[PDB]
Formats: structure tokens, C-alpha cells, sequence
């Protein structure tokens, strides 16, 4: 039972992009940890760059 659907205009398309970034972020983080990344700066660095890239790629930022 959906409630308070957020999608009246262009946002309807943004709500979706938000997911593409989520799944991507998680998958990336894990892949990094297993890739041999055992440091915060490293992960944070890569992840950060990714989040920003994707966000800007989906015209979100």
C-alpha cells in the first residue's frame, strides 16, 4: 500500500535515478573492501568520486 507518492513532474524520473546510485554505491563499497581496500580514506575516496560522478551523470548534481 503505497503512501505519499513523490512523483508529480520531473521528480518522477529522479526518484528512479536515486536507486541506480544506491545499488551502485553499495556494490562499489563491497567490491572495494574485497578488492583489498582496508582503509577509510581509500574507500571514502573512491566511493565519494563515484557518488559525485553518478549524481552529475544523472543530472542530479
Amino acid at each position: 500500500g503505497s503512501s505519499g507518492s513523490s512523483g508529480n513532474g520531473m521528480d518522477e524520473e529522479q526518484r528512479q535515478k536515486r536507486r541506480r546510485i544506491e545499488v551502485a554505491l553499495i556494490e562499489y563499497r563491497e567490491t572495494l573492501e574485497e578488492q583489498g581496500m582496508k582503509n577509510p580514506e581509500e574507500i571514502e575516496r573512491k566511493v565519494e568520486i563515484n557518488r559525485k560522478r553518478l549524481e552529475v551523470d544523472y543530472g542530479l548534481s
